[PDB]
């Protein structure tokens, strides 16, 4: 880490210095740092150069806009600050030759789209891992090494990117968001691979808005080290990105892959939704396969193909990915499935909104062959809106409603029930049963053999708030000992 080798690519008379870390906050500025002075959310980090100058930092970048020209070399204190103008766009290659380039040393997939990426970043790994990479996951979960996942700036990516890549990691799923990229918080990261999953934008009906969406996207694309494209062609705008990327890899669940391009494609041909997963039977330019997926649902057959898609495209034998397909795992708590010998099918899910219950309901269904029952409760001392919106869901995708308690806190278990019961058509047809362990063992011990059993609202949240009082109190664990299983 030297100052002169960092810049050489853009300003070559830079002065030699070592280099300790790259910070953007004066507060933290550390002796040997290198402080980064960027115009931003409204605050001007150059307003603390005199603060990061007392920390003794060794040098100083810093945004040349009305200030200076670009690669402008002054000196402050004994202190080298160097001027480039479009820093904001600079900093995440400037952060990758600081950290000596993490995305050239291991191989990064990113995901992006509205849904699905947090299960499809998971898959990525975990089935890498399974044909031998180290593999690490970088998103709304948190950043880590597979089974070390622990809870952002261009500069804070790529040092996270190193962090992991000193761990030994050779492979990274990574989360994108919209916003970290129009913020250029991935603008030098080499992708092997960039997965689109899906488009849920409502405010797009207008064909002006549309446009100039894809518009935004299209430019962002170009500017990005993107890889392989891996795209669902079950989205209407894959298909669109798709009609314009001879290279890319569709992905399709529904009869969207169109022959005639003879381009790269993968298609389940026939999936059977069952009590412990999917079988899914698919076509592809590799060749052809089953897969015995125990992930629950439509939306989950969709993130597995896309992410099998993506290692195939990666060079990844497709014998392999076969032979390992049975060990990929759900994300802890989303529609996790806990079957036993004889005993009904149960599925814990965090379900906890209106539109995400009625998502998991409609998912569980798929898997039902007798009934479907719904074991839930709403969180008191919250917004109570969306209470009987939750009742009139699982009265209508259910075929048994079990309301319980679910973090009742300091409000009456019960007025929050009734809440949840005024919602529904026929709220004398809804059980209902206090203890939440109670409901759980009511619903699982009452159901048949090819019933499912939904319970929502905690997924892996291992605790029941009642009163003041954090309760010891498991979903996983209830279930996992009715069954006689292990969570």
């Amino acid at each position: 880490r030297n100052l002169r080798d960092l810049l050489a690519p853009w300003v070559p008379d830079a002065p030699s210095r070592a280099l300790r870390e790259m910070t953007l906050d004066s507060r933290v500025a550390a002796a040997g740092d290198l402080f980064v002075a960027v115009v931003g959310h409204q605050a001007d980090g150059r307003r603390y150069i005199p603060q990061a100058i007392a920390q003794g930092v060794a040098a100083i970048i810093a945004e040349a806009k009305d200030e200076a020209t670009d690669g402008e070399i002054r000196e402050m204190h004994g202190v080298p600050v160097i001027y480039l103008s479009q820093l904001n766009e600079r900093l995440s290659a400037l952060a990758g030759r600081f950290y000596h380039e993490p995305s050239d040393n291991l191989r990064l997939v990113g995901v992006t789209g509205t849904n699905g990426k947090t299960t499809t970043t998971q898959l990525l790994a975990q089935w890498s891992q399974l044909l031998g990479e180290i593999s690490a996951v970088m998103g709304t979960v948190g950043n880590g090494l597979l089974g070390k996942v622990i809870p952002g700036s261009a500069v804070d990516v790529q040092h996270e990117l190193a962090g992991l890549v000193d761990q030994g990691a050779t492979f990274c799923a990574m989360e994108v968001s919209s916003h970290g990229l129009v913020q250029h918080r991935v603008a030098a990261l080499k992708f092997a691979a960039s997965v689109f999953t899906n488009l849920s934008r409502d405010h797009l009906d207008y064909h002006g808005d549309m446009e100039h969406y894809e518009a935004a996207k299209w430019l962002l694309y170009s500017e990005h080290h993107c890889g392989q494209a891996i795209i669902n062609a079950d989205d209407e705008v894959g298909r669109r990105w798709l009609a314009k990327l001879p290279d890319a890899v569709a992905v399709s669940m529904e009869d969207h892959i169109n022959p005639n391009c003879h381009g790269r494609w993968l298609k389940a041909t026939e999936v059977n939704y069952h009590d412990s997963g999917a079988t899914i039977r698919f076509s592809s330019s590799w060749g052809d396969g089953e897969i015995e997926s125990h992930l629950m649902g439509a939306f989950n057959v969709s993130n597995l193909l896309l992410a099998l898609a993506t290692l195939l495209a990666l060079g990844y034998p497709l014998a392999d990915l076969l032979k390992t397909a049975a060990r990929l795992q759900p994300v802890c708590g989303r529609m996790e499935v806990f079957t036993a010998p004889g005993k009904p099918t149960v599925v814990v899910d965090y379900a906890h909104t209106p539109d995400a219950l009625e998502k998991a309901l409609q998912a569980a269904r798929l898997h039902c062959a007798g009934k479907l029952w719904c074991v839930f409760g709403c969180g008191g001392d919250r917004d109570k809106g969306k209470r009987p919106l939750m009742g009139a869901i699982a009265e209508e995708f259910a075929d048994v409603a079990v309301v319980t308690d679910d973090n009742p806190r300091t409000e009456e278990p019960r007025a929050i029930i009734n809440d949840i019961l005024a919602g529904m058509l026929d709220a004398g047809h809804a059980k209902v049963m206090e203890g939440r362990a109670e409901a759980v063992t009511c619903a699982v011990m009452q159901a048949k053999e090819n019933d499912v059993v939904l319970v929502a609202g905690k997924g892996h949240e291992d605790y029941q708030i009642v009163g003041n009082q954090r309760l010891d109190y498991s979903d996983r664990v209830t279930v996992a000992r009715l069954l006689g299983v292990i969570a």
